[PDB]
């Protein structure tokens, strides 16, 4: 049974959301009165609440989406909530669609898109997982952040070949690991506002570590949003490499550590931005004759549903996560670039 003290918070929240009236969340939009009287007095199994789901985004107002999952549950008792933010967020993910079967496809049709190293610098492909049985970081209570800490260091520092590799705690980290580990781009820090505000960043900074391999190609953090992001990377272009190795090392997690999937959603995720394959594959890559037609690039990369930021010089990431599989994802990425590569030198 939920708590007056929630529900009065609730109430609250839900007032603040309607008198702000330039607020433009799809935790807003989503957010009926119905749909709010119907949820506010449901609670999970873990014990999470509508407050655990929707604090931050009457917290931040300006939330893109303003939703985070304080469970694997919340999905399913908040579904009413989360289903139409996922299909808004996810262009046209619907409640009544489902995500397909994990298919990390043959890596021997995953190749090299610049052998030459004359366009790409670096490649990135990310994954994220939340394990079976634990609340998510909204939840997570002090001795479940250490009980699981001890669980997953020690299955990541019984890796060996390729993954082979240092753990490090975030708690009693001195200043030149610090250091060391800002220099290699691998230290995580108190989270935003956001998070903040999801209740994600309690007990600081217990329970978080960094894990890489020694080639330093292999990258996972432990309870930086998700209970795991898993990142593969290298200078240049080799997906193949960068991607196999990704896929090795979650494989390899796994065997001891089981995850949250579900049927509907693929795999569950603290923000519903990143269900289904969870995966983001990037490219840092010079362009410098597209650059020049900017309109052309946009045009080319939005084919492939792919997204063009700054960090002539450009990361160039996958749009998609839900309704495709990972191997489907990677290779958009693939062919994309390959397509803009092939441009860059025709033009």
């Amino acid at each position: 049974s939920v708590d007056q003290a929630t529900l009065d918070k609730l109430e609250a929240g839900f007032k603040k959301l309607q008198d702000a009236k330039d607020c433009k969340s799809l935790l807003k939009k989503y957010l009926t009165k119905e749909i709010f009287d119907r949820l506010k007095t449901r609670k999970t199994a873990m014990g999470a609440t509508l407050l655990d789901v929707i604090q931050s985004g009457v917290e931040n107002l300006d939330s893109g989406v303003g939703v985070y999952a304080p469970d694997a549950e919340s999905y399913t008792v908040f579904a009413d909530l989360f289903d139409p933010v996922i299909e808004d967020y996810h262009g046209g993910f619907k409640p009544t669609d489902k995500h397909p079967p994990t298919d990390f496809g043959d890596m021997n049709t995953i190749v090299n898109v610049d052998p030459e190293n004359k366009y790409v610098v670096s490649t990135r492909v990310r994954c994220g997982r939340s394990l079976q049985g634990y609340p998510f970081n909204p939840c997570l209570t002090e001795a479940q952040y250490k009980e699981m800490e001890d669980k997953v260091s020690s299955q990541l520092k019984g890796m060996t070949g390729d993954l082979k590799g240092t753990y490090y705690p975030l708690t009693g980290m001195d200043k030149k690991t610090q250091q060391q580990l800002i220099d290699d781009h691998f230290l995580f820090k108190e989270g935003d506002r956001f998070l903040q505000a999801a209740n994600a960043c309690r007990y600081w900074p217990t329970g978080r570590g960094i894990y890489h391999n020694d080639a330093k190609t292999f990258l996972v953090w432990v309870n930086e949003e998700d209970h795991l992001r898993i990142i593969s990377m290298q200078q240049g272009g080799d997906l193949k490499q960068v991607y196999s190795r990704m896929v090795s090392g979650v494989k390899e997690i796994e065997k001891k550590l089981p995850f949250s999937r579900d049927d509907r959603l693929g795999f569950l995720t603290f923000c519903p931005t990143n269900l289904g394959t969870t995966i983001r594959a990037s490219v840092h890559i010079k362009l410098p004759k597209l650059a020049a037609d900017k309109a052309k690039l946009d045009s080319i990369a939005a084919k492939y549903n792919l997204q063009v930021r700054g960090t002539a010089v450009y990361d160039i990431s996958n749009k998609r996560r839900m309704g495709l599989t990972e191997y489907q994802a990677v290779r958009e990425m693939q062919d994309g670039i390959q397509e803009l590569i092939k441009l860059e030198q025709a033009a």
